[PDB]
């Protein structure tokens, strides 16, 4: 409004702050990645959550976090809310494969309208605001001490999708064990498309790859939680893509009674 842009900035600020907390643990030679209350993962997720809510609690909108303490009855009346996963990609983190993410979405009337994904190891930030665009900012660790604004972030970032035409079809999969349902769909894609390539990336980067134009489709026929898709879904939408409920024409919906997502497919917005 006069306020939406400031909320977007808050999400970016929060994601970077969380990123710092996570990376400090990830990079610490004293961290014991063989460890639970005192596991590196548990501590990082908690510190990330704390960094994020320190900012988001100040905003006018309530917070639904993966690391937060609540009943559906409480949140069912929240028309606008933050949906957050402070640290997605458990295996990426604990096995030190490096493609874990911070995920912050603003959801309004069950639709993700702003999203931020930060990839702390890679210092890659994706963000989007419905009606403005989706953007990628590479090489960012934190904000300057002075002068930083959303308008400046947008100016300095790359609008998505990023232009590079290719004549071949690309699908993206997890680096973890794929479900037989996902593998079956991919097998069918491989039969349908003569010039097919598969690529893989951690966490919600898979949604980002479609938004970037680096992949045509990200099918996930596996259980995931709202907080792991919401941010990427906002980003996808602002890039001309969509995150469909697999087998339906309807996008994934949010702030549901059950926070599990159904199967989804990220692809270009249909006709
Ligand atoms: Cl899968």
């Amino acid at each position: 409004n006069l306020y939406f842009q400031s909320n977007a900035m808050a999400a970016i600020d929060a994601a970077l702050k969380a990123g710092e907390k996570i990376l400090s643990i990830y990079e610490d030679p004293k961290s014991d990645f063989e460890i639970a209350d005192n596991s590196p993962l548990t501590i990082a997720d908690r510190k990330a959550h704390e960094a994020i809510v320190a900012i988001l609690n100040e905003t006018p909108f309530p917070v639904l976090s993966e690391e937060g303490k609540m009943d559906y009855a409480v949140r069912r009346g929240w028309d606008t809310l933050w949906i957050v996963d402070p640290l997605d990609g458990t295996k990426e983190f604990i096995k030190r494969n490096g493609e874990f993410t911070v995920n912050i979405a603003l959801v309004q009337n069950a639709v993700p309208v702003m999203g931020v994904i930060y990839v702390p190891v890679k210092k890659e930030l994706y963000f989007a605001v419905e009606g403005t665009g989706a953007y990628k900012c590479s090489g960012i660790v934190g904000l300057e001490d002075e002068g930083v604004t959303l308008q400046q972030m947008i100016e300095k970032s790359e609008r998505m999708p990023l232009a590079d035409a290719r004549d071949h079809f690309i699908a993206v999969a997890s680096r973890s064990h794929l479900t037989p349902e996902t593998e079956t769909y991919i097998a069918d894609l491989k039969k349908k498309h003569g010039n097919v390539e598969l690529i893989s990336s951690g966490s919600s980067i898979k949604i980002c790859l479609v938004a970037e134009g680096k992949a045509d489709v990200y099918p996930r026929f596996a259980p995931t939680m709202e907080w792991d898709t919401a941010a990427g879904h906002a980003i996808a939408r602002a890039a001309g893509m969509e995150v469909y409920q697999a087998g339906k024409e309807e996008p994934l919906r949010y702030n549901k009674e059950d926070l599990l997502n159904p199967w989804f497919i990220v692809e270009a917005k249909r006709e």
